Order: C-alpha cells, then sequence, then structure tokens
C-alpha cells in the first residue's frame, strides 16, 4: 500500500 491517505482507516476502526 503506497497511499498517504492511508491514515483515515482509523476513522473506520
Amino acid at each position: 500500500e503506497l497511499l498517504e491517505l492511508d491514515k483515515w482507516a482509523s476513522l473506520w476502526n
């Protein structure tokens, strides 16, 4: 995963 906006995952768990 080379996504920089992956930090938003914490908002779904």
